[PDB]
C-alpha cells in the first residue's frame, strides 16, 4: 500500500510479550518446534534444550493433567508453581501453538461482568441518544479493566478517526472530539484487527522476548502470530504509546454490520496485565455496543423513511387542491425542500427553471443543467462537494456545496435538483497532521511524531452528506413531476 | 371482554411459595410487620411471637451485617448455618419486604452465563433467519436452566398467542407451533409481567405459605406482593399446570419496544429451584433476544423501504418513456402491484375505473367506492377482513379479502385501490377454544380446560396484513396519480 507505515508484517516480526509463554508443537508426536526464549519461565529448563522433544517430555506435569480438555476447548485453567495460567491453544504454520499467561485472580469476575452487561442490553438501552450508548460503553469497559481512560474511536471514510466518547478517573487528561491520522493505525494493522478482534500490551515499556529458533525451519520465515493473544507490536507503536505518556494498552475492535467500525481503546499510566477471561468479557460489552448501535441506526432510517413518505402524502394533497404544480410546489416550498433536508430545489419542467428557496442565480442553474445533461447517472446524481467536480460553482458553497439531481425525462433535460450550502467543521487534530510521523534521514527507520498537542483546522466548502432516506424521497418525488 | 379470569387480584392473594421466606419490617425501628407463616426455621421462634418486635430481636446477624448493601443493590447473597441464601429487598405499602431463598451453589454459573451470551450475541447471530435467533434464545435458556422444555412464545394481536420456537429434552412432548387463547395469560397478568418481568414457580402442586397477619393493618388487604420473588401464583394457574403435566414453570418476559411481545415459557416434569442469580442471567439472555429482534425488524423495515422507493422510481421511469398512463401502468402492472405487495389495482381517475390484474368487476368496484366515499379516514384506508365490514365483498375473498386505498382527490370519489386475496391459514389449537375454561355451575369458580391435544381450524377470508413501507409506497405513489 502506500505508506512505509502499511509494510510493516506485524504478524512476524518474532516477538512474544514477556508475561507469557509460547509453545508451538509439530506432527503426531508433538515435538516442540518453536518456543519463546524465556519459556524456562515455566519449564525449568533451558527452552533451546527441549526443541525436538515430544510434548510429554517438555511441558510441566500440572499442563499435561490438563491436556485432554486443553485439546477439546482450546482454554483451560492450569495451576503451576508460579500461579495460576491460562493455557490458551491455537493453530498456526502447520504447528499447534500452546500460549500461557497469567489467570484471572479475581472468582467473581464473571459476575461482575454480567452485572456492566445489563447495563449495556438494559431494557430500551440508549433512550437518551448514541451518545449516551457511546459513553456507557466507554464506563462500563473502564469499570471491567480499571484502565486509567477509556476511548471510543470511529474511524471516518477515509480512516483516519475520532474520539466520540471517553472515560477517565479525575485528573487524567484525555482526547475527547480529537482527530487522529489514517496512519496512526495503518492498513495492515486495520486489516489484523478485522480478524483478531482484541489486543492487549501489558507492558509499553518492555523489551520483546525472542521465539528460537528464529524462523519456522519449514518456511523460512517466522512463525505467524496472527492469532495469538501474547503477540508483540510493532516498535514504532510502542513508541507511540511512550510517546503518549502511556505505560499500558488494550484495544477491541468494534464490528458493526461486518465492517472495521471503530475500536474501543484503554490507556493506563503503569503497567497493567488483563486476564484472557476479563478481555473477553470486554468483548461482549463491544459486541453489545456494535448490536445497539446498529439498532439505533435502522431505527431511525425507519423514522426517516417514513417521514418522507409523509411529505410525499402531504404534497398529493396539496396537488390537486387545484392550482397547477408550479402554485402548488411554491406554496408548499418548505415541504418540498424537506424531502431532502434542502435549502432550495430547481426545477426544470420544461421552460425555464422554476426557483423555490436558496438556490443559483438562473443563468448558473441553466448552466449546470446543461452540464448534469451530459454526464452519466442514470436517474439520480449526488454530491456534498460540488465544486470538486463542478468547477463553475466551486465558489458558491455559500448556496450549491451539495446538489441532488433527479432525472424527469429519458433524453431532455429536465430535472429536479436540490441544493445544500457548506457545513464549515472546524475539527482539533492531536498533533499536525502534516507531521505524522518522523522519519530518520534515510527514510528507513521511521518514528512516530512526538506532539499530540490540538492543531486546529476549518473543513469548509462540504455539505451535510446526501442520506439514505434523501435518495429515496427524491425518486419517490419524480413520479409526482413526470 | 373482561371476564372472570381478569378479575382475580394475583398481587393480593396472600401467599409465598414453600421454598422460601418473607419479612416485611415497618418504620425507623424497622418492626416487623408481616411474616410468613414458615418462617421459624429460620428465625429460631415461632414467627407470630416476633410481629411488632425490632429487627435485631427477628432476624439472624448474618442477614443485617450485609443490610447496607442489601438496601443499596437489593440483593446479596447470606451464608447461614441452613445453608447460603439469596436475600432479596424491596420496598411495597410503606414497608422494606426482604425475602429469602436459597442462593445459587455453583460457582461457575456466571461464567457459563457468559458462554451463552456470546451465542447469542454471536458476530451477527440470527444470520439466516430470526427463527434461528428463536431457537438459540429457546436453546440457551434451555442450556442455562435445564428446564427440561423451553418455549418461545407470541402474542398476536389479539393477544392470543402461538409457540414459534421450542427446545426440550429427548422424548418430551411439545407445543411447538400451537396456538392458545388469550384467556391463558389473562389481562392482569400481562400487566403485572410488563411490570415484574420474570416469575418462578418452583413447585406447582405445593401450597401456598400464608402470611400473617392476612392484611396489612393500615391497610385492611393483603401485602402487595407484585414484585416478590416468592409469590404464590393464581390456583387457576397451578391447576393448569398440572392438567399439562408441569411440576415446575418459569417465564420470562420478552419487552421489546417498551410492549409485551411475548414469554419465553420453560416446563419442567418435577419441581426445580432456579436461584434467584441465575433467573437474573436468563434475564439477559431475554433481553439480548428482544435487542436482535429489533436490530433485524428494523433492518428489515429500512430495506423494504429500498425496495419501495426503487420500484417509485422504476415506475416515474416508465411513465416519461412515452405512452398513455393506462397502457403504462398494465405494462408495468407487476411494479404497480409490487408497490403494496398486492394482487390488482383500480384506479378511479376520470372515467370508468381502470382494472389491473385481479381485482372485482367494474360494478362490484364501484359499489366497493360509495362506500369508502363515506368512510371516516384523511388518505388512506386498509383492512386485511374487508368481507366483515363489508359484506358485499365477503363472497370475493378470492381477489379482495384486504385492501389498501388512498384518495386521489379531497373532494370526488377519485381513488387508488389495492387489492389482496386471502391466505388461508390451518392452525392448530393446544385444546379446543370454543371450551377455554371450565366454570362450575354459578360461573363463580373457575378451571382450566382439561385437554390440549391438538384442535385444528383453518382461518379464512383475511389477506396478509398491511405492512408500514406497503401504506408508506402507496402514499408515495398518491403524487403520481394525481
Ligand atoms: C485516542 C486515539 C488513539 C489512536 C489513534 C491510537 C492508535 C493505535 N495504533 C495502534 C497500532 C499500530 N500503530 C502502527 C504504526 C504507526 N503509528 C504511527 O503513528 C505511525 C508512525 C505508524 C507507522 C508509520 C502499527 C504498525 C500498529 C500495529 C501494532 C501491532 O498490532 O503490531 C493501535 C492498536 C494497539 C493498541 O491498542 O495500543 C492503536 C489503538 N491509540 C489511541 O488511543
Ligand atoms: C406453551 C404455551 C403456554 C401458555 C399459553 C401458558 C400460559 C401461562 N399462564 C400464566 C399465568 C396465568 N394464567 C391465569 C388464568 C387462567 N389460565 C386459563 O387457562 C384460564 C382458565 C384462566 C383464567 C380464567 C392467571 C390468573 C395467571 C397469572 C398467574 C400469576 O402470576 O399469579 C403464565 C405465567 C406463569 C408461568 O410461567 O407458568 C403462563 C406462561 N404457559 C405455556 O407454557
Amino acid at each position: 500500500d502506500l505508506s512505509q507505515c502499511d509494510r510493516e508484517p506485524i504478524h512476524l516480526l518474532g516477538g512474544i510479550q514477556s508475561h507469557g509463554v509460547l509453545l508451538a508443537f509439530r506432527g503426531p508426536d508433538r515435538l516442540l518446534e518453536v518456543v519463546s526464549a524465556n519459556a524456562q519461565a515455566l519449564l525449568g529448563r533451558p527452552p533451546e534444550t527441549l526443541l525436538g522433544q515430544p510434548v510429554g517430555r517438555v511441558l510441566p506435569a500440572e499442563v499435561l493433567a490438563q491436556w485432554e480438555p486443553l485439546v477439546a476447548r482450546g482454554s483451560v485453567r492450569v495451576v503451576l508453581p508460579a500461579g495460576a495460567y491460562r493455557a490458551l491453544l491455537h493453530e498456526s504454520d502447520g504447528l499447534t501453538v500452546l500460549e500461557l499467561e497469567p489467570a484471572e485472580l479475581q472468582p467473581g469476575m464473571e459476575e461482575t461482568a454480567l452485572e456492566v452487561v445489563r447495563r449495556l442490553v438494559s431494557p430500551l438501552a440508549g433512550v437518551k441518544g448514541t451518545q449516551a450508548l457511546l459513553q456507557t460503553a466507554a464506563d462500563t469497559v473502564r469499570a471491567l479493566t480499571g484502565f486509567d481512560r477509556v476511548m471510543v474511536y470511529r474511524f471516518d471514510a477515509d480512516w483516519h478517526g475520532e474520539v466520540l466518547a471517553e472515560s477517565k478517573r479525575g485528573g487524567m487528561d484525555g482526547f475527547l472530539g480529537m482527530h487522529f491520522p489514517a496512519t496512526d493505525i495503518p492498513v495492515q494493522a486495520r486489516a489484523l484487527y478485522t480478524r483478531n478482534p482484541l489486543r492487549l500490551i501489558a507492558d509499553a515499556r518492555a523489551r520483546p522476548v525472542p521465539l528460537l529458533p528464529p524462523v519456522v525451519p519449514a518456511l523460512g520465515r517466522p512463525l505467524d502470530l496472527s492469532n495469538s493473544a501474547l503477540r508483540s507490536v510493532s516498535p514504532v507503536h510502542l513508541e507511540y504509546l511512550r510517546n503518549m505518556g502511556v505505560g499500558a494498552s488494550f484495544s477491541l475492535s468494534l464490528l458493526k454490520e461486518g465492517v472495521l467500525w471503530g475500536l474501543i481503546a484503554c490507556h493506563h499510566l503503569e503497567p497493567l496485565h488483563i486476564s484472557h477471561e476479563r478481555r473477553r468479557a470486554c468483548e461482549v460489552l463491544t459486541q453489545l455496543l456494535a448490536l445497539q448501535l446498529s439498532a439505533e441506526e435502522r431505527a431511525a432510517e425507519a423514522s426517516e423513511d417514513a417521514h418522507r413518505a409523509a411529505l410525499l402524502g402531504q404534497l398529493a394533497t396539496a396537488m390537486g387542491e387545484g392550482g397547477t404544480l408550479e402554485e402548488v410546489l411554491e406554496k408548499e416550498s418548505e415541504r418540498v425542500l424537506a424531502l431532502t433536508g434542502a435549502a432550495g430545489v430547481a426545477l426544470l419542467l420544461g421552460e425555464e427553471p422554476l426557483l423555490v428557496g436558496c438556490t443559483p442565480a438562473q443563468d448558473e442553474v441553466e448552466a449546470l443543467v446543461a452540464w448534469l445533461a451530459t454526464q452519466p447517472f442514470q436517474t439520480s446524481f449526488h454530491t456534498d462537494r460540488l465544486g470538486t467536480v463542478y468547477p463553475p460553482l466551486a465558489a458558491r458553497a455559500d448556496v450549491a456545496a451539495g446538489i441532488l439531481a433527479v432525472r424527469l425525462a429519458p433524453a431532455a433535460a429536465r430535472f429536479a435538483i436540490w441544493f445544500r450550502p457548506e457545513v464549515a467543521r472546524t475539527i482539533s487534530w492531536a498533533g499536525n497532521p502534516r507531521k505524522p510521523a518522523e522519519p530518520e534521514p534515510g527514510h528507513q527507520r521511521l518514528h512516530p511524531r512526538g506532539s499530540f498537542q490540538a492543531w486546529e483546522e476549518t473543513v469548509r466548502d462540504t455539505s451535510l452528506p446526501w442520506k439514505r432516506a434523501d435518495l429515496g424521497a427524491a425518486e419517490g418525488f419524480r413520479g409526482a413531476l413526470v
